[PDB]
């Protein structure tokens, strides 16, 4: 199927839906595969890295052969000619909004669907929302600013409690550091450095680490030094 | 399975937290045999019976990226006495395992789920909410037997399971017989039934037959208390 997506049926279908406060679902080919559902897919991690409140899911609908889930995609007005079609519900399976038929299927436009109907917000892998808001321009502010941001982000640090946000914002922290000793010259290292190592021998857990700090990295972007 | 939702290292604690209760069963990634057969069969009776309840199936399967073997880890679980079957209460942490030793079928599941939880999976056939007002129908006067028939022909109308909606008209034939004719009935319409079962018969037309008698059961009663005609 797709990493964290959870593919219903007819009998799963409402009642998994109705237990979730969101639930996004993605009704598609019975073997879907090709740029749009990987997209689904990415979505479906990034999603699951997000939140604790939306069911990300997929319902394969067979046509001809011994059918499978078409009451489904009867009760959704899905066939063949629609998918792959998005959906996202909102705790009850007879209200929803559809992906706008004209909306291409990538992670960003996904993830923006979401935000534009739900209160739910993806950020980009890695990235910590508290964090961002207190760093535009991060690389601007006076060193005692910077000193300052420092010991306070440390402090959300060790009030964290998931390993991968953990992490995450430990590259923060150590990125605060690197912009407030090295100043900008720092970004275009660090971006070298990942890329070199993301294009060279590793993991795929490596490689989505490696992602997550580039993503890290943006925030401290900014468009002119002074 | 059908019914069954497989979930994965990303979904499995998310999804298991959100139902009151899920019984979950481990083992190879694309699951088949007969004790997979038989957990297809729990979730469809599972599903037929309650909302609160969810049935997944976790693959581990471990030869690749090692898929789900994390989770297979967390329960302590194993190429090496596959399948086996997890009852949560409603997180990832609070659950109970079906013992090693228990055959996995489908009468096992169900008395795993009700002794376990306060769910109750159901005979085949049977409608929880007729059920439950039709304890000794067939020993109260025939005005409140009268007056059930009529609220259960209404609730008959209302239903829109296509199962329960031809599980009603059996139930309704019954107490419309019972009250008509008395508890004879039973005996009448249980030899009715067992010797059709006792004939050669397909496993859909048994287990067909076993969902009337099933139904029939409920009608049965301790002692006779109401006059004969
Ligand atoms: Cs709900």
């Amino acid at each position: 199927t797709c990493t964290g997506c959870v593919d219903l049926d007819e009998l799963s279908f409402e009642k998994t839906v109705e237990r979730f406060p969101y639930s996004v679902v993605k009704f598609d080919i019975a073997y879907p595969y090709g740029e749009k559902h990987e997209a689904f897919t990415a979505f479906s991690k990034s999603a699951h890295k997000a939140t604790k409140d939306l069911l990300i899911a997929t319902v394969g609908v067979k046509d001809y052969g011994e059918l499978e889930n078409k009451a489904l995609g009867d009760r959704y007005k899905v066939d063949d000619k629609n998918f792959p079609s998005i959906f996202l519900f909102k705790g009850n399976a007879d209200e929803y909004v559809q992906l706008p038929s004209h909306v291409d299927v990538t992670l960003d436009n996904l993830k923006a669907f979401v935000s534009a109907n739900t209160p739910l917000y993806i950020g980009r892998d890695g990235c910590i929302k508290e964090f961002n808001e207190v760093l535009k321009n991060y690389a601007n502010i006076p060193d005692a600013e910077q000193l300052k941001l420092i010991e306070k982000l440390q402090a959300k640090q060790e009030q964290l409690t998931d390993p991968e946000q953990q992490q995450n914002a430990r590259a923060y922290l150590i990125y605060m550091r690197k912009i407030h000793e090295v100043g900008y010259d720092f970004l275009e290292e660090e971006t070298k450095r990942l890329l070199r190592l993301k294009a060279g021998k590793v993991t795929e857990a490596k490689k989505e680490e490696l992602l997550r700090k580039l993503n890290i990295l943006e925030v401290f972007r900014v468009h002119k030094v002074t």
